[PDB]
């Protein structure tokens, strides 16, 4: 391709060429997400484009009655890191986003010490360990060794039986990752090999990393000043209607962008050297908003972001199918998310008999998602390092909430989640919290300022797609545009993660202008021996290779014959090693 | 201990904190090779140290009639790249030394176009196979499957027979490494462990990465002007006899430098705060200087490096043994290196034909060392981009010359290379070249330049060890004591390597400070499916697993009940991605 991928210190210091002919060239890029703002500062940096070239157009210009909280990171990253060590942050003088991140999560590791509640506020008893069972282990195995042209929509529900399911280990995957049941098989199989080197670290979020202040605060915000430092233009108020393509039997050119400035009707027309990076489709699309009094009015309605993709897909196959995401999405499905601040110090004291953590401390608080297992919503919330927001009094805190199930009535506000208002979120939250009965109507109405959210796309990620809905990030034979994002096809790497949209910018920006210079691979942890040893050492519970095969005469008797043969080798020395021998 | 290891991006961006109590402390390095230029570096990007108070001691100060010639890097040196990706070049402005070399190996990559000869100039019918038997094959397989605590004192001579030896693989691997049949097996093992993912480009030297200049002006030149720019202390004419160390059964702290200053005998006392890094033994030490007239006297001196090492070792066990590598070099062993340097049309001509490029052009020359196959002295040499030194004249070429055999006469020059003036080995390598026996003893003598040089101790590295030979990098308990160098001990990195220079140099500085970051790991190719699939590829000569089994009754059969579990499955299509099946 017009691309090579490695995973070494040699290419990643290096800095390559400015690429051939991009001193005439300009870049249009599609909305303000957070891929669109990591592709155009790849064009600064490593396209060394020039400033006043690079076009952001977003619907949005410059209300909201509360706060609201929109996932954790992790070290293998390779892609998100490859760009915020060259983000200077916005707190710390002369040191990156990076440097603030990585310094900030050694000085407060990351880990749960409450991880799965039940029974209204007692901590769960078999927390920790896996339940993993020999039938549970194996459909693990052979979802791996299956190949991924074989799971075309194939949900999850077909690849995994009933001794998977009433485990720990699937409470722990669905729950923080939002996985469902109908789900995609094909993306849980790249999440069990994109993740296979925390597998330890999975019962207790200790793998995981969080920013200090919010997504917007600590990842969108430095970058914005990071582009309008180098002159990149903003576009506000531009909703992008159609892109006339020209696909030939040779090429594919872009050619104009049927625009709605504000309320005028505009077109940019595109030379072959107007670069375009769309970022098709979006999870954020209509959302609706509630407030503490009324629920958030659930909507299907089709965003400017979608008849956008959907416009490219009667334009051609190679554009991907948007409709397999943003169609047919199971009612039950998430679709309300809700951020519970107050000051009150009874919820906060309640809470912090649960977490073991201060939460008005500006530490840790939850460890990540505490999720309340018997819950009939199947709700989880979580509780970051508040103050989350950089103007917010030091007294309160917010909770972030949301729930698997939306059409299934609740234990204690017996009605779906979807006819609940904020106080009604917040008066079943508080009950699953060992709340007293008495004190859970008002310190939910009054103590409590409960923002209940329903988009009804949030889960269009995990949808079960086919080879073939997802478009590449640079089609065949395609000259000036790109797709970027989370609907964008890239290899082995998972979406619902800011390292996708980060991933697949620096692969729009790096093949549309050749830069000669290697993209770092998806870690290679799961081609990795010392890593898979310890994967299964860790799903097993912690059993070495003879508990493992103790109850099976016909795999014992291959055991055996095994440590015979490398008995005294490097083999044996290296499964002492990762504690299977 | 002290450290971890790591592997990934997000901690090879970062910045590690500066370290506690660092403001009142000072280090002195012992000696002024590139391990010790590495540790002072790290002292001063990472340890934030003063200037002022890195102090480098040397023997030398600020003739030789003629000019001299000192391998090649590969992409994987992750220690190495860590510290050039911080040293500004000296050519290319606002561009470091692995920015400027990145680039130069991008526009003229390395490859060799004639690597073995023979019969005196033609090219070596069987160049590019391994002619590896299937009992070869399996030799390199035990020996990698022996444990490292299984090979003490282990020469390369009882691990492999015959079938191994007289195999182009064993001409490629001895030549390009300087390996001897009496040198460690336990090295090796490491040496084919290491560069496992360059096992394709070990006919060819296409994994080969050269500077432009040579390594004084490429690499020690760069570093000079970043430590002097921050200040660092240079002493000259300095020579450190014995460092008392207080090794206590609680601690292990050095008090004492006893050097001599140029003529006086003068001490450095030490505070527990006051770092030393000891670049312990050295193989360029002893070495005899000929001319084109006379040959390089043979020695067999101690140096002050190696008596400086055998003062320590009776202070401690712990701080190594020398004696295994400088006493009881076999008298067959490397000691001879030549450098050839003419402007004569007709040698670079003869040249020109053998390795199919114009030496004279400034590009790649013999892409690495060509080897003579034949040839009594077992010589090989190698020509690089000319013109290698800085100020030397446009039309001249600098070959270096060695010989693994020294105690065996030459097939012209009928006597041994200890033996031999410049002119002498001139001649012999003539003869091979193909170059006609007229103008042989003339174009040698009034034509070429040659600087024979004898080093009693290059052999050093590779001699057979055992597990206490080499001194931890941080002996246990020590404070305030390192050792650095080819001759520190740490895990599975290989020695005769720069890499391994600033490997043992970044663990140094990195221990005793305790700095906030992970230090590069050993790249994990020996421990990854696809590099481990390839090398078993290779190995064969290009042979998918049918072929490798067909005639084997006991082999083909098993293989067949495999090929019919993996069968649809990731492993199956995992083995046609890497040509197996």
């Amino acid at each position: 391709s017009h691309m090579y991928y490695s995973y070494g210190n040699y290419e990643a210091f290096a800095r390559p060429k400015k690429p051939e002919n991009v001193e005439n060239k300009s870049a249009y890029l599609i909305g303000s997400g957070l891929a669109s703002l990591a592709a155009a500062c790849f064009l600064i940096r490593d396209g060394q484009m020039e400033g006043s070239k690079i076009h952001i157009l977003e619907e949005l210009p410059k209300p909201l009655k509360g706060y609201v909280v929109r996932r954790a990171m992790e070290n293998h990253f390779e892609c998100l890191w490859d760009l915020f060590r060259s983000i200077p942050s916005l707190e710390i003088d002369n040191a990156s986003v990076l440097d603030e991140f990585y310094w900030l999560n050694k000085e407060d590791p990351n880990y749960s010490r409450c991880r799965v509640i039940e029974k209204q506020g007692q901590r769960l008893v078999t927390d920790g360990d896996f339940t993993l069972t020999k039938t549970a282990i194996k459909e693990i195995l052979d979802l791996c060794l299956t190949n991924e042209e074989d799971l075309d929509d194939v949900k999850i529900t077909d690849v995994f039986s009933d001794d998977f399911f009433n485990s720990n280990f699937w409470i722990y995957w669905k729950t923080m990752f939002a996985f469902e049941p109908w789900h995609s098989a094909m993306e849980m199989r790249r999440y069990l090999m994109r993740f296979v080197h925390h597998i330890s670290g999975l019962a207790d979020f200790s793998a995981l990393k969080f920013t200090k202040y919010n997504q917007y605060e600590s990842l969108v915000l430095p970058m914005v000043e990071y582009l309008k430092s180098h002159g990149v233009q903003f576009e506000y108020d531009v909703k992008v209607e159609d892109i006339k393509i020209d696909v030939t039997t040779s090429q594919k050119i872009a050619r104009e962008i049927l625009i709605d400035r504000n309320g005028n009707a505009e077109s940019i027309k595109l030379t072959i050297n107007d670069l375009v990076f769309v970022t098709n489709g979006s999870i954020t699309e209509s959302s609706t908003y509630g407030d503490n009094d009324t629920p958030a009015p659930p909507t299907d309605e089709l965003g400017g972001s979608w008849t956008l993709w959907k416009n490219l897909a009667r334009q051609s196959p190679e554009f991907g199918n948007p409709d397999k995401f943003c169609q047919n999405i199971p009612k039950k499905s998430w679709f309300v998310s809700a951020t519970s601040t107050t000051n009150n110090k009874e919820i906060i004291d309640t809470i912090e008999s649960i977490c073991k953590r201060d939460p008005l401390a500006g530490k840790t608080v939850t460890g990540g998602i505490i999720t309340i297992n018997d819950s009939a919503w199947q709700m989880s919330f979580t509780i970051n390092r508040q103050q989350q927001f950089k103007d917010q009094p030091e007294n309160e805190i917010s909770t972030w909430i949301y729930a698997l199930y939306s059409d299934v009535n609740g234990d204690y506000i017996k009605k779906p989640i979807t006819e609940c208002s904020g106080n009604e979120i917040c008066q079943e939250w508080l009950y699953h919290l060992g709340v007293s009965t008495d004190k859970i109507e008002d310190l939910a109405k009054h103590a409590s300022n409960t923002i209940p959210v329903y988009m009804p796309y949030i889960t269009s990620y995990f949808m079960t797609r086919a080879i073939g809905d997802r478009p590449l990030v640079v089609p065949h034979q395609s000259q000036n545009l790109a797709f970027i994002g989370n609907f964008a096809e890239t290899e082995r790497d998972t979406v619902f993660t800011t390292e996708y949209s980060v991933r697949t910018a620096m692969e729009a920006v790096y093949q549309l202008l050749n830069i000669d210079r290697g993209i770092p691979e998806v870690i290679n942890s799961p081609f990795d021996l010392r890593v898979l040893m310890d994967a299964i050492y860790e799903l097993n519970d912690h059993q070495d290779l003879r508990e493992i095969t103790k109850d099976s005469k016909m795999q014992k008797l291959a055991l055996a014959g095994f440590l015979k043969k490398i008995k005294g080798t490097y083999i044996e020395s290296l499964l002492k090693e990762h504690k299977l021998l």
